[PDB]
DNA sequence: TCCCAGCTCCCTGCTGGCTCCGAGTGGGTTCTGCCGCTCTC
């Protein structure tokens, strides 16, 4: 239904506002919690033949320590997101000169799309995110628990202090949920910090490749 | 200069093939080619 489809939408925005704010992102608060009411005041309350059309929900966001980070968010009108639409939006990305964006499919890209996604990679990042994927938060299950991105001093301390190669870490894929969450990247660390139930707290570290 | 119809290419779904199947132990049995045809005494 329509309201239903409002919810999805507030509901995908706020999600896209907790990945921002985990990622490093600068968001406001009243941004993080935004109501039903308060989004449907604030981009319409019908979006079908009606005034949020999934064009006007771009996001802009700015690292914490750099303000030229400059990361955007698009929404896509088509379902199935092709050469065209990702050229067009790449194109976008060049003139208004920013490195780094979020697509947030419908349903699926093409094969051809999401292979110019790994082809435009190196200059520009683009990352694919379902709307299903992102219609909740899944850093907040029970089963999940809590992920910290290590910098890379933090990292060769690390090293230096184990003794350890980078092969000798425990591992995890890119294609992870929770990789995808952070936009982690290859040979970055990942530390996990979870409870024990025979020490109480445990930490474990875990080497993206 | 540009709009279609036709060819190209990657993914998805399905079918056929291959490997595996507890640890020890004590007895017993049958079977270890055979018909033949040239060859040798």
């Amino acid at each position: 239904d329509d309201e239903e489809e409002t919810y999805r939408l507030w509901k995908i925005r706020k999600t896209i506002m907790q990945l921002c704010h985990d990622r490093g992102y600068l968001v406001t608060q009243d941004g993080l919690d935004q109501t039903l009411e308060e989004f449907k005041a604030q981009f319409g309350g019908k979006p079908s033949e009606g005034r949020p059309r999934r064009t006007d929900l771009t996001v802009l966001v700015a690292h914490n320590d750099d303000p030229t980070d400059q990361m955007f968010v698009f929404f896509p009108e088509e379902p199935k997101v092709g050469i065209k639409t990702i050229k067009v939006y790449c194109q976008r990305m060049q003139e208004e000169n920013i490195t780094r964006a979020l697509i947030v499919v419908q349903q699926g890209m093409t094969p051809s799309a999401k292979q110019s996604l790994v082809d435009m990679a190196p200059k520009y990042i683009l990352e694919q995110f379902l709307q299903q994927e992102l219609l909740i938060n899944i850093t907040e299950h029970e089963l999940v628990p809590e992920h910290v991105v290590m910098t890379k001093e933090e990292v060769t301390e690390l090293l230096a202090r184990y003794k350890l190669r980078e092969n000798q870490l425990p591992r995890i894929q890119a294609g992870d949920p929770v990789a995808r969450y952070f936009g982690i990247k290859r040979g970055q660390v990942v530390k996990i910090i979870r409870p024990s139930e025979t020490a109480g707290r445990y930490i474990t570290y875990r080497l993206v490749q």
